[PDB]
């Protein structure tokens, strides 16, 4: 396709091959642990304000519940001292704050569902993130099992990959030669009798 | 979630978990390559 | 993702082991005590301003 | 509290705690490893 396009190819396949030998497990998996944790504490933050919201909504609700009642009352004293003028005239006003109460509930409502979603998903973050801190030590122990296989089987006599078995096996060697050496010099400057007995008994 | 790399936290997280499962498979296949009827 | 997001992530996670090799518990918890209380002190005061 | 991250001493606190309890079950693990009817 294009030049420059395959240049910064080249170019980025590079640096991205640098920097994935610099990752090292142990210590990027706690790193990620940490940013995750930091993530779950700023959502909290946000959960925390819709709940201070919906407090103030239910306040509202009560307050306007409250003032219908009272404006009731009035209209009474009005009955009792009064008459039908002031009476009828508290109930003519009590009918807005009738009003608002059912128009401020129905918002409450779908508000405190918002309010149960969120703190069910936060409920659910934090399980999920104790499960990964889970995983995390459970790959130590995959590391763990690597590097004790890898020390058994530099054990076997024909693979180099442990220096303590390479200088082990190049003594061995050095002491067999020693010994060939002292057999060959014995050879080189220099049972059928016994086996009758057995024929005896 | 495992397949979704929206998260970069996710991404170093399971790229590290696959670098040493591929460690771990280098250690056996090692083993392998250089090498209940009974006790039932 | 990024490249300098993943650069600085890789500096940040040797910074922070290298960190969490030097806190020692006896000390840390004593360490960690000390500021307790003395954010508990700091509280009494405005309790106070909200008698007085 | 414990599961929350907003105070840094508490963080801290619990981090030298779970390192503490990390060092015990390290010990006892050793122990396992390398190894009341009668008084009823």
């Amino acid at each position: 396709m294009g030049l420059f396009d395959r240049i910064k190819r080249v170019v980025s396949s590079n640096l991205n091959d640098l920097v994935n030998k610099a990752e090292d497990p142990e210590k990027m998996l706690e790193q990620a642990i940490l940013e995750m944790q930091e993530d779950l504490v700023q959502l909290r933050q946000g959960v925390a304000q819709a709940i201070a919201a919906q407090k103030r909504s239910e306040k509202q609700y009560n307050d306007a519940q409250n003032e219908i009642n009272k404006w009731q009352r009035n209209a009474q004293l009005a009955l009792q001292k009064g008459d039908e003028n002031l009476a009828r005239q508290a109930l003519e006003r009590k009918k807005t704050y009738t009003d608002t109460s059912a128009a401020l509930k129905a918002s409450l409502d779908t508000q405190s569902t918002q309010v149960e979603t969120l703190k069910r998903n936060l409920i659910q973050l934090e399980s999920k993130i104790s499960e990964a801190k889970t995983k995390k030590e459970m790959l130590k122990a995959r590391i763990t099992t690597a590097k004790a296989q890898e020390q058994l089987q530099g054990m076997v006599r024909g693979m180099n990959t442990s220096s303590a078995m390479s200088a082990f096996e190049r003594m061995e060697e050095k002491v067999l030669m020693q010994e060939s050496r002292a057999q060959a010099l014995g050879e080189l400057a220099g049972g059928s009798d016994v086996d009758d007995e057995l024929a005896a008994l």
